[PDB]
């Protein structure tokens, strides 16, 4: 038992940071097969970056101009696109660390590890969530930009996540790999506001089975409720609405807990209500949306990948 | 800015990890060079754990009764001896795989990374602090003995904790990788009990000053206190006493800040006093105890590794 944020091993991904230098401006990159991504700003510099004309910009580089370090070994450049907010460095050595790997765009709730590197050195691992309003709480300082996030199934690495920015409110935004953003920013310095962010309930949910799982059993009271009043509850506090592919997908928790989803939401429907008064479920005052049903089936079956 | 519970990158561990099966029981090993290092108890069958003579069991065993597999490659084990509470297993085959490191008894209050493992291969990663009464607040199910806990320094894998066990308050227990137990625990079934935890009011303070750092400084008040006074209160709320040493070493955070230990120790005061009152530090609606201000520095400085 015990629960914990727990993130992925980074070793796969750890092989494929690199350093990209355009004049002053150093970042991350990631280098896969003889391919490396990095944030197109890579070609901007510190103090005029309100607002970039990418395009234009782009077109006084040449292949020459982009510094790519991987340790004390140098790459070189032999190819460079753009594509949306990500530059494309083609190579001409294959990384030979290259693991199995895919790129997807990840929904709006799900979770995923982040390995915050620095001049193209790992710095730390941890795991996040892509929130509603497609932020991310991430931990990353000047230098940061072009760590990414993945998820390992088995074997394979799914990079879901490039760091780009963090908005006024101290989260952060980023891109896919293909650099597309999640939400509606753009790479431009510029006041930039994220939505309303609402709490992920079926991450709530599964956290609440974890408890379960491992004897925090407190807060479990003894009704029921619908789904349609439920949802009446969960709208006033910025809960995302649950449906039945949510209750669905708490199948499992629920049929090993032996406690149906909407039991669960009575008792989350009174956590919402009455507050925790000062106790505590799994060690934690608040409660935690950033655990998905598969993580929590994960922590609890011990689920392994190299 | 931005702070989260960041974990080491476990790319150097990761390589290190191996499946030890002695009869029915499988647990996780560390090769490094040609030895394997694992749990003593590898030697026991699930059922008879209440008091083994492990002197006894271990004498009916030979070099080829233990079953080493790195991925699907066995490897041959050509020595075996018995230190403390973990099994040396010297093998045939240098791991080619071994990174520079040492071993290291830690101190209560320092933290470390977490590779919890499953038949050898690695699940996850997180980070834990060496509890005041040295338990560990894990993460580890059935399987997960031999998982080890470590730091990096540099390109230096510092290997500080092996797993062993859970306590009934569903804390962990463990060694250091020469075997010897943290705290009073000892590698049998039966009730044990850790005494009384307390928190570790230099890794709170520090914490608060990342807070301060991130820009979160409401609880600041405008009262100081001394030593001693603060002692009577730490006393009070199980809180470890702070000496000078502790003055010393936030002394970086102090001077980043501009706030006096003495201070930060006033509005900590404060908060054991009158509690948070529903209101939030770094996100946490309870006083976290488990980031050094090594821990601290790091993650507001940008510290890399590889
Ligand atoms: C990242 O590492 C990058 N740094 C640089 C430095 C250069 F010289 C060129 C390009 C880049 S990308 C930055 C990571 C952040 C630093 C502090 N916390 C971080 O996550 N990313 C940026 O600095 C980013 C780039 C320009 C302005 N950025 C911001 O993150 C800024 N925020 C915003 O302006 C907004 F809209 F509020 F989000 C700011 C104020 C520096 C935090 C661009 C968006 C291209
Ligand atoms: C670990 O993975 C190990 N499993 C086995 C299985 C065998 F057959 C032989 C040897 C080993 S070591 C176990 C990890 C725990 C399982 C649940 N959470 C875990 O961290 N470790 C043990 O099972 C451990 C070993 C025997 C009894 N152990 C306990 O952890 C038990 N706790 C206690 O008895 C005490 F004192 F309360 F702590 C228990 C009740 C299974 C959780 C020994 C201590 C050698």
């Amino acid at each position: 038992s015990g629960f914990r944020k727990m993130a992925f091993p980074s070793g796969k991904v750890e092989g494929c940071m690199v350093q990209v230098t355009c004049g002053t401006t150093t970042l991350n990159g990631l280098w896969l097969d003889d391919v490396v991504y990095c944030p197109r700003h890579v070609i901007c510099t510190s103090e005029d970056m309100l607002n970039p004309n990418y395009e234009d910009l782009l077109i006084r580089k040449s292949n020459h101009n982009f510094l790519v370090q991987a340790g004390n070994v140098q790459l070189r450049v032999i190819g460079h696109s753009m594509q949306n907010c990500v530059l494309k460095l083609k190579v001409d050595t294959a990384n030979p660390k290259t693991p199995k790997y895919k790129f997807v765009r990840i929904q709006p709730g799900q979770t995923f590890s982040v390995l915050a590197c620095y001049n193209g050195s790992p710095s730390g691992v941890y795991q996040c969530a892509m929130r509603p309003n497609f932020t991310i709480k991430g931990s990353f300082l000047n230098g940061s930009c072009g760590s990414v996030g993945f998820n390992i199934d088995y074997d394979c690495v799914s990079f879901c996540y490039m760091h780009h920015m963090e908005l006024p409110t101290g989260v952060h935004a980023g891109t896919d790999l293909e650099g597309n953003f999640y939400g509606p920013f753009v790479d431009r310095q510029t006041a930039q506001a994220a939505g309303t962010d609402t709490t992920i309930t079926v991450n709530v949910l599964a956290w609440l089975y974890a408890a379960v799982i491992n004897g925090d059993r407190w807060f479990l009271n003894r009704f029921t409720t619908t789904l349609n009043d439920f949802n009446l509850v969960a709208m006033k506090y910025n809960y995302e609405p649950l449906t039945q592919d949510h209750v669905d997908i708490l199948g499992p928790l629920s049929a090993q807990t032996g406690i149906a989803v909407l039991d669960m939401c009575a008792s989350l429907k009174e956590l919402l209500q009455n507050g925790m008064n000062g106790r505590t479920i799994l060690g934690s005052a608040l409660l935690e949306d950033e655990f998905t049903p598969f993580d929590v089936v994960r922590q609890c079956s011990g689920v392994t990948f190299q």
